[PDB]
């Protein structure tokens, strides 16, 4: 077939049930995620081969960066809770991998204060066990399937994409490969 299982993607052993349609998980320490996100857009390449309405969920992980790895995620949590992923995702890229000035949660506080985030909306969110069940909610998502590297997409819980076995000689045939994998999953 021209799409195979171990090709352009992988079929998890353990289904995981009531997972959402197309789930990602990320770091802003993990440089493929950078390029996903700066270089490739990913994301909004896929949503653009899927139809309207479908649900897109993107996470964070923890098992990159020690300490301010799991500070990430909960900043991530605080930027889902308050509606915010846009405003913050590229400065936190850039300054965990390209400046290196994200060195403490308090560095992390300051790329939001610097998007237009108030510092009490922040500190609030930060604290709050509505962004507790949030970070909770990423970290069992990645469990359900062992997760052990990112970028990674999985598609109604049944279905991981494999871009390594994509080409990469061309970046805009990377992504269109890649899309249409999705789309190809998403109605199986
Ligand atoms: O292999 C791995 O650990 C998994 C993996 C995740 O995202 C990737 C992206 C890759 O290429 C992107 C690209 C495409 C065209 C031109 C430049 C870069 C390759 C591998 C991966």
């Amino acid at each position: 077939a021209q799409y195979e299982d171990g090709k352009q993607y992988t079929t998890l052993e353990k289904p995981v049930a009531g997972a959402p349609q197309v789930l990602e998980f990320f770091s802003f320490f993990c440089p493929h995620c950078y390029q996903f996100e700066e270089v490739l857009h990913i994301s909004d390449n896929v949503k653009k081969k899927l139809p309207e309405g479908v649900k897109m969920t993107k996470y964070h992980v923890n098992f990159m960066g020690g300490d301010l790895g799991k500070d990430l995620t909960q900043a991530w949590a605080v930027a889902m809770a308050l509606g915010v992923e846009d405003k913050v995702t590229v400065p936190l890229f850039e300054g965990v991998q390209k400046t290196q000035t994200i060195r403490s949660a308090s560095d992390i506080r300051d790329v939001f204060i610097n998007a237009g985030i108030k510092g009490e909306e922040y500190d609030a969110a930060w604290n709050s066990f509505v962004v507790k069940s949030l970070v909770a909610q990423q970290e069992k998502a990645a469990a359900d399937v062992q997760l052990r590297g990112v970028p990674a997409m999985f598609v109604n819980g049944k279905y991981q994409l494999n871009p390594q076995g994509m080409d990469t000689s061309n970046m805009d045939v990377f992504v269109q490969q890649y899309a249409d994998t999705v789309k190809y999953l998403s109605e199986k």
